């Protein structure tokens, strides 16, 4: 019988008690990255994260940081491989920058051979060290040209441009890459990119944020989400019809959270909690498992919710071999009004829920996850049991899928000096406590989880935060980015992997 | 009788001997800037100078600098006005960033109202201080979307997108702006952007520079130059047909140089010198004055030189009310082979000339202009008489045009400390020696020159050089960009203007 801790102090950093041998022999352990966050702009065209961070520097991070140079994995990809080799990792998730291989967006405009060569060399280097690549086609970095031609995922033109990009990736890299992710965190671009305008491309209703160049936060999230699902599904169909000889697997990436009632004896909070599951997870998992959006979304969102045709429904339903599930934290849910006629209405209001990290009796859900220095009542707290609850829910609700945990990690402040930054015991605690619950759910609930990739390989540009936080298991000096030095967490993870 | 110095030491920094009163009462004196170089990316979309500097950081400058934040004239435009007011300047040349007012490139995709407001406030502030705006529509910063959709000026689609952009500018700003420049330095994008790939977008033949993503240095410069002329001419026709009520004037910007024979008794060097005038100046001025390219270009370039239809010829011929002439330096010319079958052939080779700053007897043409620390035999030297020779030539060869000198200036090294940087006596010498010759040519040759704008108002991002050189008449601290402090040159220029 497995017992796992939910509160500080944690004792799962002892590899005598928790290590890779606790999991099945074939289980993959590694780390993750994304292209905007690590590569730099050298050698690629411009994408909407370049555009957004440059047009709206205060939205890029408090330091106005961006991905222009970052950790320079364009130059230092071998050093990334070296970290993975030091870890004895068996997996690495990275993304392909669309703008590096097709700078002009549309494949018929030509490819960048040198960009293709960059990923060939990375892939070959990984495989030579026994590391399985997990490759994200689209980690938010849409070529700027496509956003300017037709507003990107706002328009159905995205589907064929994404398909042709993906086809090039399968053609060039699929002989070696056997695990593909289509779109990173399906929920995020619709809501943050087109709802709150916290993320690229930065569209919203005028009264939500007067700096947005255009948008409608009530309608566009739904349009974009719908196009994401269709573009994803078209790529999965292309993969499974035209690249079956490659013997690989493909799936989407979800951001997952668990949700608990703010007041577990209040029917209204219980209802809000179940609505959140539907609106947060079901928005995408309903289509992916059934070809339809959840009924509560149909009912609430009404004419703002697009319909799938019968052909589209069939294309989207079942459009995965596995799910990449990202998991960071859990929220309490309580009811909230949905003012659909307000000029500041957002899609996110349609769930009719307010989310907190403290429940009605004043209980904080778990240890600190992210401090918010401008408003401490907005601090985020984590909840290790949430990974158990999410995986159990996916198994039970969503037809026992094959799952890889494609991100899980925690930040430390960029204000810490290097010695403090390397002494990242809070990261060991977060990672181990989640791994304990992941082992527990696999054993107790028989969830088909076959790997775990911690966020992040190394310090990088963090969307929305610049270089003001660090997520890496290895440390990068922003004054001299060449080295990636394993932190205490990376050293712990090395021991966990090879105990 | 006016006597002007050609060699150090110069004594024209004495405003007792040379000042604004030496020129006609109406003559405009000011300074110049461009949008990529000064504004920053905040509040605008991405353009090909963002793309180029980010994809090819070693081509942005030795420091890998770029226009992301620069002097932040987005925030500090009032401080630019303040410099101009301190100078008692009567003119200011600035550019509109296309990506700030139409981030999606094509006008039908929507405009950025806040971008429009930015230029309205600048323009209104200038006029309130008695400063005449000279506004460049296109200072190289093409929206990235257009380059990615159709490769920008490589394709005739540029013409209508440029026209619709210009129409928006005339509509929004032409009630106040009475001097418009279409395209900055017509020669530069074809040759550097599409020939040598030193400049955005960075296209060339594969053996010219293997880093180029695509291109053909032998053909594309000509295509791009042809489209520039057509796009320019379509905008001038639009202006003069639809905006005549505004009572303003429009013209192109030329980069001018003079050319002297490397050996003034050698017929081959004399011939190369005359070819250079045709290939450098006539490439554009032939079309602008006659609707045809120079015969030597027709003959040499052959099938690589596009033809104008009779309608196009008529549109381009006479498509200016004035010329903005930029002038920095003069070169000696000697013959050079034109290897049209070589895989590394460039359009620039078609002139059949090699350019130097030292003549056959070892004479350097004038004082140092720009030191090249990697190769000192590649140092640039200036030649004050060249402004006289250029203006005389334009009057005689090109039908006595109205001229404004739209740039003239010199750099100092970014390695200098602030006190050295503010003690910019080399800049006084360059500016005064050229102003002396400009007065001389107006008086002696009756060239219709009606203003002079020195490059640059303040230190900025220099194309190709990052922040490794400074051109400003006012100093900017890159650690805190708010202030623009007049250098010795700016203080001199203040006295020259109001002696
Ligand atoms: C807030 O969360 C706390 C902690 O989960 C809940 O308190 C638990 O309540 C259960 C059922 O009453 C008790 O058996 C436990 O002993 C309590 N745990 C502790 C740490 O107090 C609490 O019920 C939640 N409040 C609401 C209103 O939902
Ligand atoms: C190189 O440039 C120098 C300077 O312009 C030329 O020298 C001048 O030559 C003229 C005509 O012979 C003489 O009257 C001057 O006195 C010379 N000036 C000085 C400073 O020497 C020289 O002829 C040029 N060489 C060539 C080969 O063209
Ligand atoms: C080398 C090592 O320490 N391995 C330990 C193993 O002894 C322990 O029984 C298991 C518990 O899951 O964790 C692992
Ligand atoms: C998504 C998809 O199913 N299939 C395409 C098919 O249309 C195409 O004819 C063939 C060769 O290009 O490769 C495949
Ligand atoms: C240096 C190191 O740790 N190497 C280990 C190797 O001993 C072990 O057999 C393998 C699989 O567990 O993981 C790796
Ligand atoms: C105020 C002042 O110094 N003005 C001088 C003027 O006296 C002089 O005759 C002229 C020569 O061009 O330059 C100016
Ligand atoms: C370049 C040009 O000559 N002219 C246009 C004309 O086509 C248009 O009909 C009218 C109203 O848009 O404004 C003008
Ligand atoms: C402060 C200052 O220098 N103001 C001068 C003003 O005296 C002069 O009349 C005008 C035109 O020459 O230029 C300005
Ligand atoms: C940040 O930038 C936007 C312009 O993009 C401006 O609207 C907003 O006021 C600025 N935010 C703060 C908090 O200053
Ligand atoms: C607009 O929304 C903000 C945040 O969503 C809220 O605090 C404010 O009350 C809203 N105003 C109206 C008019 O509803
Ligand atoms: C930068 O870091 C690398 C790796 O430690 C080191 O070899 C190189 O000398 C350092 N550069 C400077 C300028 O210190
Ligand atoms: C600069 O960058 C390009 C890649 O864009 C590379 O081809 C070239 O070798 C580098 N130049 C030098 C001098 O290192
Ligand atoms: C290619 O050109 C470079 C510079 O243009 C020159 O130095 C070299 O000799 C040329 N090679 C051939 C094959 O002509
Ligand atoms: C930056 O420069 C401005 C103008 O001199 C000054 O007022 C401001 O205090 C300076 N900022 C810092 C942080 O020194
Ligand atoms: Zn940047």
């Amino acid at each position: 019988e497995i017992t796992c801790q939910e509160n500080l102090p944690f004792t799962c950093g002892n590899t005598d008690a928790l290590n890779s041998s606790s999991f099945s022999s074939d289980f993959i352990f590694g780390v993750a990255s994304s292209a905007y966050q690590i590569e730099g702009t050298i050698g690629r065209g411009l994408n909407i994260w370049d555009g957004f961070t440059h047009r709206y520097p205060n939205k890029s991070g408090p330091d106005h940081g961006n991905g222009d140079t970052t950790c320079d994995s364009f130059s230092y990809w071998q050093k990334d491989i070296d970290v993975l080799d030091e870890l004895n990792a068996t997996g690495y998730r990275f993304s392909i920058a669309w703008s590096r291989i097709i700078p002009r967006g549309k494949r018929s405009r030509g490819v960048n051979e040198k960009g293709i060569d960059y990923y060939h060399g990375l892939i070959s280097g990984l495989i030579k060290k026994g590391i399985t690549p997990f490759v994200t086609l689209f980690h938010w970095d849409l070529p700027q040209t496509l956003q300017d031609e037709y507003e990107g995922f706002l328009d159905p033109q995205i589907i064929d441009d994404f398909k042709d990009y993906a086809d090039l990736c399968f053609e060039e890299f699929g002989d070696s890459v056997k695990y593909w992710l289509t779109i990173n965190q399906l929920y995020s671009v619709p809501t943050r990119g087109y709802g709150s305008a916290l993320d690229a491309p930065g569209r919203c209703s005028p009264t939500v944020d007067p700096s947005c160049y255009a948008g409608n936060s009530s309608t566009e999230p739904y349009i974009v989400a719908h196009h994401q699902l269709l573009a994803h599904a078209k790529v999965v169909d292309l993969y499974r019809k035209n690249y079956t000889h490659q013997g690989g697997k493909i799936g989407p990436t979800m951001i997952t959270r668990w949700f608990l009632p703010y007041n577990d004896t209040d029917r209204h909070s219980i209802a809000a909690t179940e609505r959140m599951k539907e609106f947060f997870l079901g928005w995408f998992m309903g289509p992916l498992t059934n070809g339809t959006y959840p009924q509560i979304m149909i009912d609430t969102v009404g004419e703002r919710l697009p319909s799938f045709s019968p052909e589209e429904s069939n294309l989207v339903k079942g459009s995965y071999d596995f799910l990449g599930l990202n998991y960071y934290f859990t929220q309490y849910a309580q009811p909230s009004p949905n003012p659909v006629n307000s000029t500041n209405h957002t899609a996110m209001m349609d769930a009719g829920a307010k989310l907190t990290y403290i429940n009605a009796s004043g209980h904080y859900i778990g240890p600190l996850f992210e401090k918010d220095k401008a408003d401490s009542t907005d601090n985020i707290y984590y909840y290790p049991k949430g990974i158990y609850s999410v995986m159990d829910y996916f198994k039970n609700k969503y037809y026992n899928p094959l799952i890889y945990v494609t991100e899980n990690g925690i930040s430390t402040p960029g204000d810490e000096n290097r010695n403090q930054s390397m002494l990242d015991y809070t990261r060991i605690d977060y990672l181990c406590s989640h791994l304990c619950f992941l082992n527990k759910v696999i054993k107790e609930k028989d969830v088909n989880v076959k790997g775990y990739l911690a966020w992040a390989l190394g310090d990088n540009y963090e969307f929305n935060k610049g270089f003001t936080v660090r997520f890496g298991l290895s440390y990068i000096d922003w004054n001299n980015v060449t080295d990636r030095d394993l932190k205490k967490s990376g050293q712990w993870y090395q021991t966990f992997i090879s105990p």
